[PDB]
Parts: structure tokens; sequence; C-alpha cells
């Protein structure tokens, strides 16, 4: 029935981003993605080189960094490739197809070309996905879907959550998963990511809403979880990321 | 009934972005939003020189700008006040609340430092537009909602352009008007803003879809038109723009 990360990395119809992503999961034993929501290249760089070993993906949003440059983005994927960790952007491009090629390729970020991952709301129709895609085929890449959020209010519900699957599913030359809340698509070739997750109960005063990651990797069958702050803000992070990636590794364990 | 643009700058509830830009608008006859999709700083800036005089408004995406720095802003700046028009970025911020407040006030763009207005999509619930208010309310900015897109498939429809609604009438403090292909709201104190807007019938090959000026402004009621390639792909920028200055201005009379 269900498979563990290494048999779902050989699936027939498994992306070549999602495999390689897998496959270090499994070798690796996490399935922690680090949401390194940080202002300073030097403390993005030094939480990678730390938290590297212990997670499977390293998410930016490198719109907030302060004093980003493209030598920036070389040095986290020298750590990237020593480590094993994917890099996602976690960009949300919404635009139409037209737009987000050109600000997926282009302007100061040149986000193509660093990120093995970016993400995309579905709101725009199937034109957001396709527009990327011309820039991230011939660049290997993959994308992932927003068919949930984690905050309050969200309306990525109900019939909405169900286009983003269809999308996706549509478009699995480039679409490997989802941002989700719980696992959305019955393919198993589909990763499943989960922002909002803390060891704790709690929130913020701006919508976040977090659930465990007992509860989203066990209970709700998600793949990974996506931590900020609840590692971000702790004293030493990487016993914090260590923390995480125990609990989600032994939610997905017990799940299998 | 219905009142003029002037009028409208006047009413009780009007926020004192959409007062200063209603005010141009009349004093100007346009009601033209030139989207300035270009990657270029000099074209971008060349263009806002001649066409200035023609818009209500200039709408951006810097990240798609290769030659972005906070001096072209400022250079942009210059001619928004010497011409009377305002900046838009076109940023759609899409992110938890935490999230997107970092993206408009920080990174290599400060975004919030330049631009009179930004938009943001209502997919993650109020707490988007908290964050972003957090920031934009002491810079005393303006935001539109994204309810309703252009392209083909979208998912803002029904329920969820209903839910963007409220939730511009119920942050009126910070959001001014819509991103949407018609009248939403039948508050006149709110903006309608419509891309998707060519003279003639057509489309592009990543789901963007055309409808003229008298279409958007004349039947379906809104207030200005935001034009990109109609514009910018023609050889005189300068009479395309009085082209559609003309049409929307005329279609707004009529309805008048
Ligand atoms: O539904 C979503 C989608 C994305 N994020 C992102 O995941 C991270 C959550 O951080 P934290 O709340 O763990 O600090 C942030 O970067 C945020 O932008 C969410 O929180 N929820
Ligand atoms: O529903 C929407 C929202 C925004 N835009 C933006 O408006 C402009 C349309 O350009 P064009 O198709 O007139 O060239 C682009 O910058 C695009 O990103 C749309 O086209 N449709
Ligand atoms: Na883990
Ligand atoms: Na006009």
């Amino acid at each position: 029935m269900e498979l563990s990360f290494g048999a779902r990395a050989e699936l027939p119809r498994i992306h070549p981003v999602a495999s390689k992503l897998l496959r270090l999961m499994q070798k690796k034993e996490t399935n922690l993605c680090l949401s390194a929501d940080v202002s300073l290249a030097r403390e993005l760089l030094q939480l990678a080189d730390a938290l590297g070993p212990s997670i499977c993906m390293l998410k930016t949003h490198v719109d907030i960094l302060n004093d980003f440059t493209l030598d920036v983005m070389k040095e986290l994927i020298t750590l990237a490739k020593c480590h094993e960790f994917l890099i996602f952007e976690d960009r949300k491009f919404a635009d139409i197809g037209n737009t987000v090629k050109k600000q997926y390729e282009g302007g100061i970020f040149k986000i193509a070309s660093w990120a093995d991952l970016v993400n995309a709301h579905v709101v725009p129709g199937s034109g957001v996905v396709k527009g990327l895609q011309e820039v991230g085929l011939p660049l290997h890449r993959g994308c992932l879907l927003i068919a949930e959020m984690s905050s309050t209010g969200s309306l990525a519900t109900g019939d909405y959550t169900r286009a983003a699957v269809r999308m996706a599913e549509e478009h699995s030359e480039f679409v490997v998963g989802f941002i989700s809340g719980s696992r959305v698509s019955m393919k198993p070739e589909f990763l499943h990511l989960t922002p909002g997750v803390q060891l704790e109960a709690g929130g913020d005063n701006l919508g976040q809403q977090y659930n465990s990651p007992q509860e989203v990797i066990g209970k709700r069958g998600s793949d990974i979880i996506i931590v900020g702050r609840g590692i971000i803000s702790a004293a030493d992070r990487l016993e914090a990321a260590e923390m995480y990636r125990k609990a989600a590794w032994e939610a997905y364990l017990s799940r299998l």
C-alpha cells in the first residue's frame, strides 16, 4: 500500500527533482524543511551550514534578504550540495503566465538559476503553471502548487483545493507536489509539504495557526514539515531542528 | 446616483490615496493605468516621462527590472510628482501576514518606501491585509485586493470574489479598491481597476484574455483600465496611450 520515501523515489511517474529529494530524505532520515526566515545573508548561510545535515530542504524568501546578491545564492548552493538538501524559494507566483515567466527567470533575483523548487498559487488558472514551466522545464526545475494554507480565513478550501490537485496532476512534467495542510492527492508521486508547524499549540497575531508534526505527518498524511519560528527564534537552532526532524521522521515511520 | 471621479474624491469615507488619485483623474481626464512591463530602467523612466501626462497611474513589476536600484525608484517618483500619477507595484502579496509585512517593507526593493499602492490576493485570509497594513498605515499607503482575474481558468469567482469585497470593506483604513473585471463593490469609495484590456479582441498564448475599454468601463462599470502590451508593444507608445486614455475616458463619461 503505502510506500517509503525511497520507494516513492523510484515510481514510474516520479519527477527527477522529487526523486532526488525523496532519496536524500530517506538517506538522511529527514522530512524537515527549514523556513529560513531571516534578513541577513550571514545568518542564512550559518543556518544552512549548521542545520544542513538535519534538513531535506531549505525554504527561502529572498525578497526579505536585506543584503541579497547572486553570490549569496552561489554560497547557499555550495552548502546545499555539501549537506544534500534542496533549495525552495517560497515566491508564491500568482500572476498571469506571461508575467510569472519573467518574474521567475529575470530581474535581480534570477530565481530559476538557483531554486530547485518554487511554488505558485492556482487562483490565476493554469496559465500560471504554463508560464513558469516555460522557464522551469528547460532548467530542470520543479514546482509546488498551493492547495491549502495554514492561516485563519484561508480561501484555499473545497473546490479551490480540488482545482489545485487537478492542475498539478495535469502538469506533472513540472509540478511535483503541494503546499497543503494534509494529503490532498492520492497519487504517491506528489509531495505534500506543510507549513504552520510547531511542537506547542498556538499561532501568531497575524493569522498563523500551528499544528504539531505528529498531527500533520501522522494524522493528516503529509510528507514534509516546514518550520520557521519554531526553529529560528529558539536559542539553539541546531537542537531545535533536531527536535523537529525527529518528530516528523517518527510520525512518518509510524504511519508507514 | 452615480458620482463623478471628482465628487467621489470628496466622499466622507474616502481614503486619502484614493482621493488624490480621483482628483488627478478628473483634472487630467485620464482613467488609464500604464502597465510598464519592461526590463530596463531607462525604458521605464522614458515611458513614465513621455506618458505621464496621459496616465493616472503607472503600474510596476519591479522584480522584472534587470537593473533595479532604489535610485531608479527615486527618479520614477520625481516623474510621478511632475506629471501627477500614482505608482502601483503589482506585487500580489499572497502569504501569511507575518511574511508579507517583511516583503512589503524590507529586502532590496523596499516597496513601501516608493509605492503609493500595492495589491494582495485574498486567498490567505484577512491576515494578509493585517500584515501589510502594519507597514502601510504608518507610511500613508493604500492597497488593492484582487477580487477577479483576467486569465483563463481564474478561480477568483463567486464566493471568492464576495470574500474579497467583504475583506476590503472591513479594512477600509488601508484598502482603497480592487483589481477586478467589473464593478464588484456597490460602495463608491472603492476604486475598480481592470487589467486584460486591449482595443482589439484577442488574448495571449498563456491565458490572458482581452476586453475593450468600452466593455470594461462602460458595460462592466469599472473605473480604470490597466494596459500593458497594447501600449508597450506599439511603435508609438504615446499615441497608443492617448488612444486608450480617450477610450476609457469617454466610456466613463457616457456611463455617467
Ligand atoms: O500556508 C502557508 C504557506 C506558506 N507559509 C510560509 O511558511 C513559513 C511559516 O513560518 P513559521 O510560522 O513557522 O515561522 C513562512 O515563511 C510562511 O511564509 C505559511 O506559513 N503558510
Ligand atoms: O487579473 C490580472 C491581474 C493582473 N494583471 C497584470 O496586468 C498586466 C496586463 O498586461 P497586458 O496583458 O496588457 O500586457 C500585467 O502586468 C499582468 O501581470 C493581469 O493581466 N490580470
Ligand atoms: Na524529519
Ligand atoms: Na482614460
